[PDB]
């Protein structure tokens, strides 16, 4: 008894798609919304509540659509249930199928979205329309479907380098900084048109040998800078929370166009950066029609036996306390290599789950694998070995997550001998950035504290006490347990040097407060850390006891794999096998 049904398809927002729902498939609807625009050019098909493309008279034609792909068995039939709408939309004559029930699908890429106006645009495909006839007492039925979700794009790169369509395919590979660098970010976000979100938040969180540095977060909406009372900003050490507020959220939901959200900032490399080791941030865009609490995973170091401990907690979206909604499956990412070293499962009657046999001295973290309806919130770290999240049955769609740069540093060992090849303590090195002029390698002072400053010259002054007894001895005296008494005291003033060193500089004067002095070990041992891949010229300041001093500057390459690759000339500890170092010969006095 309903001869037609004429399909409209609308480019509306949400609440123009609801003042539309409540005003009724069923009738034409006499005033549409007031910017909401009807479109012609789309292509609609009928099929059988099995999903196979029907005739004119409801007879199946041996093709079907996939309910959540749309893409067809094969052929278009000729003789298929097809109609284009027109500013009126497609008048299907349903006078010759049976009382049944009928979906309604689009066929997007046969379609060609035009306006009220001419103008021809581009929008989201619409949601399948499942009718069953007759539509009551209605002869001439119309029916309003609803659009799908497009989902956002977003990627995370250096400024400039930020793609969302196409992100660049090579960002393992880390980009070489040399320490105190400020490495400047772009987190580019493309909101959909027409978007109603209560929720679009950008969370930023990165490794301890990158710095966040606090007020250089710049956001801007389609290339026009952001108020401060559009975003609600939350800066750590470890990064940050941008979460728009509803004057914000105004400026990215409902609107004609894809929108484009662009955020800068910027880190500094620090003295926590670990040789050959990358350094990583991490982005998570925690959108929604809903109020979301999900956030960026935050990295943590295992407890001093190796172990991770992951624990878990649901709730709903008001956060009151809910039984385990699903078997939550996590991947325990090396957060500074982005490689998942394992993959963990919560059984519905576990909340905790412990990764054994870890590096110490690495960052790794837990990525929930989404759960349908649930947001991941993942708790500020307390302590090492311990790592915390909160589900939320937030119901909404997964959170965007791209894949981030990384920043490496580069090192060199070295190891101070004699003719004979025999292990000397005691000698004392200045970096220089040429042999002719050249300045020296120094720290940046305003970067470095005071006391940092300080237990670099007290383990200096506790170094040269152990070198002068170790030159008091005898060449018998100076056993295993003399030798590692200089070794002790030469770790501490290394350990205090790296730590002081955490902005470099170059500067004329060899003998500043703040050049970097090198000094060789019970074994000769002398290393240099944060440096930029490159040629360098290492100086003698002071000889080692009975050796003369060297009148010219041994040069040497810092590489990608320098202070790491065997068939250097000399193994730098003992029993270590890797042959790790460059010697440094010093000849005897005439």
């Amino acid at each position: 008894t309903t001869t037609s049904v004429t399909v409209h398809k609308l480019l509306a927002t949400d609440g123009d798609m609801d003042k539309i729902a409540n005003e009724l498939a069923g009738n034409k609807v006499g005033v549409l919304p007031a910017n909401a625009k009807e479109i012609a050019g789309v292509m609609f098909v009928w099929t059988n509540t099995n999903n196979e493309i029907i005739d004119e008279n409801g007879q199946t034609l041996g093709v079907n659509i996939d309910p959540q792909t749309f893409k067809l068995s094969g052929a278009m039939p000729a003789t298929a249930m097809k109609k284009l709408t027109e500013a009126e939309g497609a008048k299907f004559n349903t006078a010759n199928l049976p009382a049944a029930k009928y979906k309604i699908y689009e066929i997007h890429s046969l379609s060609t979205y035009v306006g009220e106006d001419g103008a021809t645009l581009t929008g989201s495909k619409a949601v399948p329309i499942e009718i069953e006839l007759p539509l009551n007492d209605v002869v001439d039925a119309h029916v309003y479907p609803k659009n799908t979700e497009a989902k956002p794009k977003i990627d995370k790169d250096f400024k400039g380098k930020a793609n969302p369509d196409t992100p660049r395919v090579d960002k393992d590979t880390p980009v070489n900084h040399q320490v105190g660098d400020v490495v400047e970010y772009e987190i580019v976000t493309k909101i959909p048109a027409l978007a109603n979100y209560a929720t679009a938040n950008w969370s930023d969180r990165m490794t301890e040998g990158l710095a966040f540095n606090k007020g250089t977060v710049k956001v801007t909406v389609d290339d026009v800078a952001l108020e401060a009372g559009d975003y609600a900003l939350t800066e750590v050490a470890t990064g940050f929370d941008l979460k728009l507020t509803d004057a914000g959220l105004a400026k990215v939901n409902d609107q004609n166009a894809e929108k484009t959200v662009k955020i800068t900032y910027s880190a500094t490399l620090n003295d926590k950066a670990i040789v050959e080791v990358p350094e990583s941030n991490d982005v998570t865009f925690n959108y929604g029609n809903n109020p979301d609490h999900g956030n960026t995973p935050k990295p943590n170091k295992p407890n001093e036996n190796g172990d991770l401990t992951l624990t878990k907690t649901w709730v709903d979206a008001t956060g009151a306390p809910i039984p385990a909604g699903a078997e939550a499956t996590f991947d325990l990412v090396n957060a500074q290599t982005g490689k998942v070293v394992q993959t963990v499962t919560l059984t519905t009657d576990k909340n905790t789950v412990t990764v054994n046999g870890l590096d110490k001295n690495t960052e790794y973290k837990f990525v929930e694998r989404s759960i349908k309806g649930y947001s991941a919130d993942y708790q500020e770290i307390t302590t090492a070995g311990e790592i915390a999240v909160k589900n939320w049955k937030d119901e909404n769609p997964k959170p965007l997550d791209p894949t981030e740069p990384k920043v490496v540093t580069y090192g060199k060992k070295f190891v101070k001998v004699n003719d004979k090849d025999n292990r000397l303590a005691g000698a004392e090195f200045v970096i220089a950035n040429a042999d002719n002029a050249g300045q020296y390698l120094a720290r940046k002072a305003d970067k470095v504290s005071q006391e940092e400053k300080q237990l670099v010259v007290t383990t200096k002054d506790a170094l040269d006490r152990a070198v002068a007894a170790y030159n008091a001895l005898t060449a018998q005296q100076q056993t295993q347990q003399e030798k590692e008494k200089v070794d002790k005291a030469q770790a501490a003033y290394n350990a205090a040097v790296i730590a002081a060193n955490n902005a470099f500089e170059w500067v004329a004067d060899k003998d500043n407060e703040n050049v970097v002095k090198l000094v060789s070990d019970a074994q000769g041992r002398f290393e240099i850390t944060g440096l930029l891949a490159g040629t360098y010229y290492l100086e003698e300041t002071k000889q080692p006891a009975g050796y003369a001093l060297l009148t010219s500057r041994q040069k040497f390459e810092v590489t990608a794999t320098s202070y790491s690759a065997t068939g250097q000339g000399i193994e730098y500890t003992a029993g270590s096998g890797k042959d790790d170092a460059t010697k440094v010969v010093n000849k005897k006095i005439t």
